[PDB]
């Protein structure tokens, strides 16, 4: 039982991997989702 | 298409945690447990 | 030379002794790589 | 953060192995490897 | 009496693989497992 | 589980000296200990 | 002549260490030496 | 190079091991060279 919504967050995580190709994945990891949470604070702002 | 070497270990790790702590939101988690994560390495790199 | 993957696999075993703190390293050892491979096969089911 | 007794010991263990064995899967390998580990330490204490 | 931190999981990691491979002498197999974790340690700490 | 004979010894022999000597590095210890104790037995089986 | 499991591992313990330490006494070391082989199998056993 | 009564010590300690299949090898040489020590002091008297 994979919950709703997990396996979208990895794949968003992934693409970005994939275009970027960040040195570090750990640390890509950590830039990455911040910026996602940003981004959907600002689609509820709006 | 070639997945780097480490990121499907990093995903699994991840997804492990969300099934065993059933957090109420994944990209809170998301965020605190690859802060944690890096931490964790940092440790075991000045160790 | 290390094998792709083993470093992430060795961290997120070592995060998550950091955060439950476990009576016994070796018990734990075994608990999370059997739920990690659990959570993989969950996760190629899904699709 | 401070990695517990005996952590890096184990991580050590399983990672000499790897690197002798060449494992097809790093996952099952963790699992036979820390299964057998604590077979081992069991004769040990008995 | 005091163990150290570290010295059974060393023992038990020798252990293990003494279990497994079967060497034919104790001695050697010592001599050549704990220089084998030690060049793998030095592995792990040059991929960082 | 079947620990073969000789080993428990081998272990112990190890451990008394590290709670004795109290090596900076319990892997480089190893090393050290039973390379010594390969010569040692080397030294037992020339006298011989 | 069947030698007991163990025998040899004993006394080539003891020998590498009459070849580290250089006693002038071998027969008050072996005392040492094997009182102290007990106390550290003792803390095995209690930890 | 192996110190001088080294070895017949050993081999003295494994013949009464042979002899009595004491059941730990460890308890039996504190014993066993506890009791050579007394025997060596003995003698030197």
């Amino acid at each position: 039982q994979i919950p709703p919504g997990l396996t979208e967050l990895l794949q968003g995580y992934t693409v970005e991997v994939l275009r970027q190709q960040p040195p570090d994945l750990v640390d890509f990891a950590v830039e990455y989702f911040t910026r996602l949470r940003e981004a959907r604070r600002g689609l509820e702002h709006h």
